[PDB]
């Protein structure tokens, strides 16, 4: 439960650059950025990462400079991942929470593959009410309706595709747009239909604004996707929402 002298030392170097871009040589800036990145991720993104030690470092960065705090919290690795990407991916929600409480996280930042930390919540199982409350906090800070640069998928589509009922519920509780279509015209509902996520399909259908008449690029509605997949229980749920002329 000690602050990292190597991290603090490189932070001091970086702070000079943040104040004046010609304060460091090219060599010095490279070593400073690299050293901040490694020591910060050591601290925040190992599997034994301690939230109180993260907080203590954030409080110190803030005192040094508001710009340093912002810079370190959001520092990205070679894959475009930040500490918040990794903490969400590992479901270390107590660390996520300290990150969010910094007041400076860029929660919509997409990594190389196009995923923001909000999208990466589809990789996380929410086990406690504290986990759920942290995730809700994340979804209140950023754009839950953003489309990943890859195939235009949203967090909701990704949560449906991973069968994550808990994350789906959290997204809907924050009015996630259920009618967003990906690059192939597919909606979250069509994903639930294709893969037989029956609980999740029910959750989506209960959303008043869910538009079951949308078609993908092949002209298929959710119902057609369900009938074609032999997802008969889901097909019946759809028929109950329709008004057949």
């Amino acid at each position: 439960m000690e602050l990292s002298p190597d991290l603090i030392s490189a932070c001091l170097a970086l702070e000079k650059y943040l104040d004046n871009p010609n304060a460091l040589t090219e060599r010095e800036l490279k070593v400073a950025y690299t050293t901040v990145l490694q020591e910060w991720l050591r601290l925040a993104c190992r599997s034994d990462a301690h939230p109180e030690l993260v907080r203590r470092h954030l409080v110190t960065f803030r005192a040094m400079s508001a710009r340093l705090l912002d810079y370190v919290v959001n520092i990205a690795d070679s894959n475009g991942n930040t500490a918040l990407h990794y903490s969400v991916s590992h479901a270390n929600f107590p660390v996520v929470q300290q990150l969010l409480d910094s007041g400076v996280c860029k929660v919509d930042k997409q990594n190389r593959a196009g995923y923001s930390p909000i999208m990466l919540t589809a990789l996380a199982t929410l086990k406690t009410q504290d986990d759920i409350e942290t995730v809700l906090q994340l979804f209140r800070l950023g754009n839950i309706n953003a489309k990943a640069s890859q195939a235009g998928q949203t967090a909701l589509m990704l949560a449906v595709s991973h069968g994550r009922v808990d994350v789906v519920k959290a997204l809907l509780a924050c009015e996630a747009d259920v009618n967003v279509q990906d690059d192939d015209g597919s909606t979250a509902l069509m994903c639930a239909c294709e893969h037989g996520h029956k609980e999740i399909a029910g959750l989506l259908l209960a959303v008043p604004s869910c538009d079951i008449s949308l078609t993908d690029r092949d002209g298929s509605t959710a119902l057609m996707v369900a009938l074609d997949a032999g997802q008969s229980e889901i097909a019946s749920m759809l028929y109950s929402r329709m008004n057949i002329k």
